[PDB]
């Protein structure tokens, strides 16, 4: 199996609005106009957590005590256990969203969840193809703005 191709918003709005509790991990490779939808993001009913160096942006942004953080797979680790109460002691996350993923890592933390967490659905909303996700993006990334408009269309159904 490949991730299915996503290729609207609001699908990934219908999910995240049926999740029991959805997960937005948020990684380093942002560029600015992504990072503007990902404050946006922080003010809907989603769970944000930052890793690495998307700490920083949060912070500067002053979201800082409105978003959780970790190591990328120390955060692989702990979805793996069907088991762990996530960062609020009340549960697993059933829907994981990636974005700002470094590629390589990503990819490898998709396929982790894909193997080893049946319990996750793992979608990838970045501008790169994800095989490794149930469902992907595809390859935005020459064309920025597609993708843009396709972060929007999610937050307009949220």
């Amino acid at each position: 199996k490949m991730a299915t191709l996503l290729e609207k918003g609001k699908p990934v709005a219908n999910m995240i609005k049926k999740a029991k509790r959805p997960l937005l991990i948020v990684g380093p490779d942002m560029t600015d106009e992504m990072f503007e939808r990902v404050k946006k993001f922080v003010e809907k009913d989603i769970t944000v957590v930052a890793t690495g160096s998307a700490i920083t942006r949060f912070i500067d942004a002053g979201l800082g005590e409105k978003v959780n953080y970790a190591v990328l797979h120390e955060l692989t680790q702990f979805l793996l256990d069907p088991d762990w109460k996530g960062f609020d002691g009340q549960g697993n996350y059933d829907l994981v969203l990636m974005l700002g993923s470094i590629y390589y890592h990503g990819s490898q933390m998709l396929a982790a969840i894909k193997n080893f967490a049946p319990h996750i659905r793992a979608l990838a909303i970045d501008r790169y193809y994800h095989p490794n996700a149930d469902m992907s993006f595809g390859n935005l990334w020459k064309k920025e703005e597609d993708y843009l408009k396709l972060l929007d269309e999610i937050l307009a159904e949220l």
